């Protein structure tokens, strides 16, 4: 794989997005894996619900958080439509995908990548955007604004984020705090530093959806 990946620059990333109040970071950053892989593999960008996902994975608890693995299920099992067909309002409301017509897009399963173990989680992202989780109550989590993020950060991981990217000293992340937070809307976290947790937790539990 190569030394670095930016799947923004291969127009495989949507714009930034601003959770909000909301605790849908799950259903944001299993969106961004969706955007990805389907650009990847149909080779259109488009953007996906979130809001879908926060009404429509039971699993998952709305607003009050939810597992990106369930949302990755979900839309492989049923599939997820456009954004602007089902826009996000910040509040779980009833499951309205019948509403809405036929699915915009479906992938055919999701995978784990084997935890706690950066190449593996490395060799993903070089293949297609991929959901991660990290610790982001701290505090220098909340107030970066750019550089390489080294911490300090702990292990309870409380935050669903999206990988689109690496280089030598880095994992590349999209965040859902709006354009205004990091750098652009993205973190680079460091990488590399022999913590099996990776920083701020970032190994602890990554998905990407699989299509065919
Ligand atoms: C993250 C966010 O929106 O900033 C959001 O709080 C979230 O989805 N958190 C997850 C944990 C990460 C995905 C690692 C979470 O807390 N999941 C468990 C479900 C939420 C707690 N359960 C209930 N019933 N409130």
């Amino acid at each position: 794989i190569p030394e670095y990946v930016d799947w923004r620059q291969k127009g495989a990333v949507t714009p930034v997005k601003n959770q909000g109040s909301c605790g849908s970071c799950w259903a944001f950053s299993a969106v961004v894996t969706i955007e990805g892989i389907i650009k990847i593999r149909t080779g259109n960008l488009n953007e996906y619900s979130e809001q879908e996902l926060l009404d429509c994975d039971r699993r998952s608890y709305g607003c009050n958080g939810g597992y990106p693995w369930s949302a990755l299920q979900l839309v492989a099992q049923y599939g997820i439509h456009y954004r602007n067909t089902y826009p996000y309002e910040g509040v779980q409301r009833y499951c309205r995908s019948r509403e809405k017509g036929p699915y915009a897009a479906k992938t055919d399963g999701v995978r784990q990548v084997q935890p706690y173990n950066e190449g593996a989680l490395l060799y993903s992202i070089a293949n297609q955007p991929v959901s991660v989780v990290l610790e982001a109550a701290g505090k220098d989590f909340q107030l970066y604004r750019g550089g390489i993020f080294v911490g300090p950060c702990g292990n309870k991981v409380d935050h669903a984020v999206a990988a689109v990217g690496y280089g030598p000293n880095y994992i590349l992340i999209k965040n859902s705090w709006g354009t205004g937070w990091g750098e652009n809307g993205y973190i680079r976290i460091k990488r590399g530093t022999g913590n099996s947790y990776g920083v701020c937790g970032l190994y602890t539990s990554s998905f990407y959806p699989v299509k065919n």
